[PDB]
């Protein structure tokens, strides 16, 4: 159906892509940050904004995938298959999280405008060779 | 976090939960119907509604599950455990995406209120013992009332 | 060139995808229909709708692929092949042409938004399981 | 039913068929031609034109054709048969094709009422013999 | 990407197509006459039109691939390739060139709604068969029309 | 003809040898960022600025450059002259091809003031001898 994940709030696949897989945080520390900001909100009846919506979707699917990997920890009797399939969802589904994750709760607290600002800017950084690139890397701040 | 899919849209899940297995068609009928309707809307750089949005991430995270699907087989070699994999993704995991297919494709084709309303009548009828309950169920369909 | 016939027309063709190949009438009464309903403005001097219009060239079209099969059928002195072109016309291109006539002429009999509107219904009515759908198939009709 | 593609565009096949057949572009000009003027308008949403419908329905057609012709080229074991049916395509389907996507790509460049001066004033031309008609062929132009 | 060189002027690699390669001048006559009628404006700080600039840039571009013709030779020391070489850099690129100088140098000239007719009245002259074609192409001038 | 790239975009050849050639980013990262960022309107038929002709005419033409490479390596049966070839255009036309490629996806990006601006700017740091240059070297950011 050739849905683009961040073409409704105005950023493409290619535009992320920029970023290394590296630099998103892990999958721990971004639902801490989204629970301790956001947790109110989330949980709201009301539709705060899309980018809310959309970051519930994210959570209650990763929900969803940490519950079929519970599934083959107790149900699979072979360890080589439980410990592949785990791993599968912990690092190859937990990347493509950590993205959605951190574009969300990016766009929530800096703006969305600031968010995808930052990905041109850090693309510049990334293309420039090591002997020109200054050591200090974009990073997003309010302060 | 502790998050309902349908609080923001008025429903909660223990008012879908009334819904049996049976009523809610297959993947296959669901995306087909989502795709014929609704492709051109939900491809677009706009945010059309919230129900559209949230039927694209439903479309990405069941992508996303059959891509483990078609992962295992080119890398588990184990056929009884292929099995059990694969069976609680298109059963369990098929189960909670039908419905919420359902939903928004239906609230967004006969409205929400209508849609709500729907629930709470079809519940009164799933509640009633089969003694005493009708013998068709009710179907969603539009009124004319303004 | 890309195109869909159905694009000027509001519709798709994965809209006439969406309802079942059972579903659409044979050629034979679909023309035998566009005959009796509609020959004497097909034949007219005028552009009375694009829906005539594109009818019109679909006919001539088929008339054409008919013409072929006899032609094949004539000359073709192979019969595993004359039967295979022959098969292949009558199905693959039977089945588009059926799908198109059903559109143009339930479009002139019944207007354009109501045939839409029935496709998507129709559609939606066979997706949904018999236990928790209106029990007869959906049918357009001219009767208030 | 007996529907000419030109009836409703004013023209009649007598009036194709008075220009020689060896006259009309091949189909790999005209369809490179459409596209490159008209790709745009013809894939777009709306009904710009009859004309823009009809070639929708043409171009469609002949697609479908050429998918036939490569399912014989694959399926058909037969080489004889299989080049009969291949060139009676290419050659008569062919040329009922020219001709349409000549008149209506050139009722859209030039405006049909030109084409259909053309047509007569050509035909004329070419049957009048060479000591008394004007010496060069006449030709479409949007020049002034 | 896929990029167009015409598309922003209103015209296509089709339409241009249709011109025999007998049509265009050679590079030097291509040259000379940019240099003659619009050296001046274009070595302007000024950008005057689309179409300048794209002059420059072409002129820029076969000026760096005549470089690579005269490096080889003093560094390439095969009579077989550094021929091979230099034929393809002046007779295919050579050709592509000189279609696109002589594009903004008639749309400099004449205006480019005048080349873009030209061009369609031509190539209904070039479809047409020799047996039926007028024996004279078109040839594109100004119209005193306004 | 002395025709100057950059001079109808108010700035020269010298200013630009400010920066050093290392600088300026490989051609398939400056590629892969025009792509993401302008290429929907690099194909539109709409001239949006002379930026984005330049950056077309320079696309086409790089293209040309690595159509001639590849008949070189298809046809050229001496491997030392293939290899020579090939070099001088990766290199020699690449080095060229990078320098304007930056310029016009930098113009298009910052803005062509912005552009122009740091082109002065990263000459004063480079001229500061390294017992006093900063060691951030200046780098074009919009966050």
């Amino acid at each position: 159906m050739d849905i683009d994940p961040y073409k409704e709030f105005g950023a493409t696949v290619e535009l992320l892509s920029f970023l290394p897989s590296d630099f998103f945080p892990s999958v721990r520390d971004l639902l801490d940050t989204a629970s301790a900001l956001y947790r109110e909100a989330l949980e709201s009846p009301e539709h705060c904004s899309p980018h809310h919506t959309a970051l519930r979707q994210a959570i209650l699917c990763w929900g969803e995938l940490m519950t079929l990997a519970t599934w083959v920890g107790v149900n699979l009797e072979d360890p080589a298959s439980r410990d592949l399939v785990v791993s599968y969802v912990n690092t190859n589904m937990g990347l493509k999280f950590r993205q959605l994750l951190w574009f969300h709760i990016s766009c929530l607290t800096f703006g969305r405008e600031t968010v995808i600002e930052y990905l041109v800017s850090f693309g510049v950084w990334i293309r420039t060779p090591p002997a020109y690139r200054p050591p200090n890397a974009p990073i997003l701040s309010t302060l």
